[PDB]
């Protein structure tokens, strides 16, 4: 047997050829991403002498029909005429070849995951993770803008690429997982250490999701290790207690999936349902970052721009992201006029 007239694996992904050329106009150097959906190969465009990145969906309806509402996504966000805009990678155009979808982006560097292994999960400064955050916060005020009300919903190290390995401007990737606001079709979303405490619930979700996903990256960017490492579901939510706490009751109450996680007790308080953990709230985000002690595991001490009050503000910004609470979780606009970006 053979697929796609010798062009397709048995996946149904294209088989990749190094040094192949398409349609007289594409040079295909090397791969540089897989995933469920396809591949992301490396490619030089002939026509307009640039480095560009090809995203090739698998020749199947079910992705297929995924990759189009990408398409036009991204469409729908480069016709937006602002510069906050330019934090969202660039789709250059798309095209049908040998049966694959095609969407040509612009080429673009390491993503922040591979940022944080070549620091051997020690973390980048204070100062850079501040350049990230700031950049990552015009992104989502953009995808806030009410024609658009993207919620990304997949946001993590990984998606998050640096434009030239130089420089410290950032754009996010992959919408193939993406929406907007309305109906819940879908429950499970987002990778596991990114998933927000309404999902875990089984609750209503807008675009706060993506606020608590930043949250948890920034905390990574700066120590190098994820805040809330779940090997599933039921560790994830207590490990985010162990940080936290026990979510308000007004929020358990309501919460379609509470008993998955908490236990309602005769007098209408809520437990844990359960030396696995310390004690709700008593892994204080204050010594995660070694706030007083010179940052994680003090190899900040002395540095410039990580002093306490640093730390401080920095400390606080990621409480207001990390807020149970979706109603009331700071949202882009008010994040960037928080002082740990004032000057
Ligand atoms: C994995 C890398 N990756 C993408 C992944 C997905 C899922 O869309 S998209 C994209 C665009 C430019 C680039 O340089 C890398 C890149």
């Amino acid at each position: 047997k053979v697929y796609n007239d010798g062009y397709d694996d048995d996946n149904y992904d294209y088989i990749v050829k190094n040094g192949e050329k398409w349609m007289d106009r594409y040079e295909i150097d090397s791969l540089i991403g897989k995933g469920s959906f396809g591949q992301v190969v490396k490619a030089y465009d002939r026509v307009e002498q640039e480095w560009v990145a090809i995203k090739i969906i698998k020749n199947k309806k079910a992705f297929l029909n995924q990759a189009q509402i990408e398409v036009r996504l991204l469409e729908l966000m480069n016709k937006h005429d602002t510069e906050m805009k330019y934090y969202i990678v660039h789709l250059k155009r798309h095209f049908m070849f040998r049966n694959h979808l095609c969407l040509v982006f612009e080429m673009l560097s390491y993503n922040l995951y591979d940022l944080l292994r070549n620091t051997n999960f020690r973390g980048v400064s204070l100062n850079l993770t501040r350049k990230f955050a700031q950049q990552m916060c015009t992104a989502l005020l953009f995808l806030a803008t009410p024609e658009l009300s993207i919620i990304h919903c997949d946001l993590k190290p990984e998606n998050i690429l640096l434009c030239n390995p130089k420089r410290s401007a950032i754009k996010i990737v992959d919408f193939g997982s993406s929406c907007q606001l309305g109906q819940r079709i879908y429950q499970y979303i987002q990778s596991r250490f990114y998933r927000s405490p309404e999902v875990l619930l089984g609750m209503p979700y807008d675009l706060a999701i993506d606020m608590w996903s930043l949250g948890c990256i920034l905390v990574e960017m700066h120590t190098g290790e994820p805040l809330f490492s779940g090997a599933n579901e039921v560790d994830q939510m207590n490990k985010i207690v162990e940080v936290l706490g026990i979510p308000p009751a007004h929020i358990l109450d309501q919460a379609p999936k509470a008993r998955k996680f908490f236990e309602k007790l005769p007098d209408g308080t809520w437990n844990l349902k359960k030396r696995e953990y310390k004690p709700p709230g008593t892994r204080k985000l204050h010594n995660i970052l070694g706030v007083e002690t010179g940052g994680p595991g003090g190899r900040r001490a002395g540095e410039s721009g990580h002093t306490v009050a640093d730390y401080l503000k920095f400390k606080d910004l990621i409480l207001r992201m990390l807020d149970y609470d979706p109603k009331t979780r700071i949202q882009p606009y008010y994040a960037l006029q928080h002082s740990f970006f004032k000057k």
